[PDB]
């Protein structure tokens, strides 16, 4: 516990660390059911080693690692239908969302300096399903949120947004492509039309869904759900995280803006962090190149196959999924959800907690794990 | 540049990445003279591999990695004379400073809710030598800074601070233990007395110096410079970064608060980031344990030996250091500093840019590199 005068040997400290690591869960062990992280693609371990001693906070010293960040951003942009995107491979979806909020706020500041806004703080429409990073941004940056309600399918009420934009002077709209709790997809196409018609910035949070939705086989797509979310809709920015469904090591988050014109509104380097990893960009570029669309499609639809297997097994055992799954996320309605979560923990099953248990069917979740999960859950009931 | 349907082999993508890495500089090659990062302790590469698939954003899944973060914080706290510190191993000094600012701001908010502050925004005294992360915080969080001037020795003017605290209602004071440009140490002892006597929060930015100052041999300490900066002075928080002079891989920053009572003012998890590495805490704990005070002392004073060698060689060659060095940082006065920096770049010497060139004598800078540097600089002149 205290700092010591004398050092210890490598063998002593590594065996201590391994003892602590043995207290952790591991993704591959059939314990973790409620996380949007998973095992990294094995090749990334080598890449992390190669790029460990780089720093994208000083890109003039690491020109190649900086180029690889630009290439990673370009590949994500291509996936999102935008060959001119301006962006960064940042620390995660939180920093990405915070940077989009900073941009929204600085567009507002410029208006305020010209007398073109009656808002004393940026006014941003945010669905109540938004990830907590949006609350961190509100709290830090003194934003005013207009919380948008959700419809029966748990997607943002587009008519509310349109009415609010008519009633109020609005500085930004947030839409979510893959909500944290349920994996639902807001109607970005309609939100983007509202935004374009009213000259309002729109940010899409695709932290999770951005690397799932473009790869979904048709049999997993649902009638009447719109899967369009990217720059083909003319949106201003998109968060999309390789360390979620991109199989990249933390920290690998992504923020893309429609073009380089947005960079000036990130002025105070454009990232929140200063000193920052170079291996995230290298891993993001390398994994997307190594897999190609074919390899990512295979992984995404394997997860969707296991998601629909879990959904089927749940109904067969008389459990009530909140919704038919859209992405590789299923939630189980339960009034005793807190106690059931604890009882599951006691038996080696870690879900997250909507009066529901959330299951994220990442690539580490296999059929045998779902079978084991159902068996344990029945026993609890 | 575009996303492709077909993937590529591991050999193809690794050889592409290695070609980009070959465009980077490497710390050990005698090129990088102006960075506060350096080579990591080799043992950390193994630790990164062991802890790569952990996430301190979900510490209930990684109990051992979470304990190692707590142990890392405790070892830093012990080094800083505080066995009860509450803190986190975060992404860097920027996030650490931003968290201290959030705490300052939320203490102010509570006062505002009670009518105990006439300030419409937190008012914080910040020396003009402060790192740019403080500007990021100001810009995001709408802080009001009272910029404190520096004295002839480039440390904060304590009389200005005292006068300002008498004149104004002040919500926070920043002092720097190891300035970014010159490595100077503010008079934290006096600033802490002012702060305590007036019930003002004081944050110490020891991002760089926190892992240098406690290890300085007496022959490097200068008469009349006060080296006291830590919790023995009763300060409220300290930033201290293992990925600077702790030889830990990015991301390994540190933020410590005086006790657990500060955690409530970080409420909106207490970090800015969500999903976040677990290997920083493991590396921080392991490196401090592996080295002990003896091993870190050896490294710090080796750097100081090379710093004073560089200082001596500069004067012998008629160059004008800005100051006699305090930490392992020397700056060279030069009116043509921009052009000289570019000419140095062209010859393989990368310094940073006070009309001066900044040299940070990290552990990768050896005597032969300083000799080579002086030779090249003379030739330019
Ligand atoms: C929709 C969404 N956005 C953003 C985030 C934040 O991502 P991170 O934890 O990488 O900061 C989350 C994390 O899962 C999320 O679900
Ligand atoms: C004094 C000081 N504080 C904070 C920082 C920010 O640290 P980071 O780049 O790790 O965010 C710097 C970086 O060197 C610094 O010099
Ligand atoms: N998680
Ligand atoms: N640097």
């Amino acid at each position: 516990r205290n700092m010591q005068e004398k050092g210890v040997s490598e063998k002593e400290i590594l065996e201590e660390l391994k003892k602590y690591r043995s207290l952790d869960l591991k993704y591959e062990d059939g314990n973790i059911f409620g996380s949007m992280c998973s095992n990294v693609l094995p090749i990334t371990r080598k890449i992390v080693d190669i790029f460990l001693e780089t720093n994208l906070g000083d890109p003039g010293l690491f020109k190649g690692t900086k180029l690889l960040e630009e290439k990673a951003v370009a590949l994500l942009g291509s996936l999102l239908n935008n060959k001119d995107a301006y962006g960064h491979i940042v620390s995660g979806g939180t920093e990405a969302n915070l940077m989009a909020l900073r941009c929204i706020k600085n567009i507002w500041r410029e208006k305020r300096r010209k007398g073109l806004s009656k808002n004393e703080h940026p006014k941003i429409i945010v669905p109540i399903t938004a990830h907590f990073s949006f609350e961190k941004g509100r709290e830090m940056m003194d934003l005013e949120y207009i919380y948008a309600p959700i419809k029966e399918d748990y997607t943002i009420d587009e008519k509310f947004v349109k009415d609010a934009v008519e009633d109020y002077d609005v500085d930004g709209i947030i839409g979510i492509a893959g909500t944290t709790e349920l994996g639902t997809i807001d109607n970005i196409e309609e939100l983007s039309k509202i935004a374009k018609e009213n000259n309002i910035y729109i940010h899409v949070d695709a932290a999770f869904g951005g690397l799932v939705i473009p790869f979904l086989d048709d049999k997993y797509k649902k009638k009447g759900v719109n899967y369009k979310f990217d720059f083909s809709l003319g949106v201003d920015s998109i968060t999309i995280d390789p360390h979620a469904m991109g199989h990249c090591p933390i920290p690998s988050g992504g923020i893309l803006f429609k073009d380089i014109g947005y960079k000036r509104y990130l002025d105070v380097q454009a990232t929140i962090l200063g000193t920052r990893v170079g291996f995230g960009g290298a891993c993001t570029y390398a994994v997307l190149r190594y897999l190609g669309r074919e390899g990512q499609r295979k992984i995404v639809n394997e997860c969707m196959e296991n998601t629909l297997y879990l959904y089927k097994k749940l109904k067969e055992n008389n459990f009530k999924p909140v919704i038919e799954p859209i992405l590789n996320i299923v939630a189980i309605e339960d009034e005793d959800y807190k106690e059931v979560c604890k009882k599951l923990r006691d038996r080696g099953i870690y879900v997250s907690v909507v009066k529901a248990l959330r299951i994220v069917v990442m690539p580490h979740i296999k059929r045998e794990h779902i079978d084991n999960f159902i068996e344990i859950l029945n026993s609890i009931k």
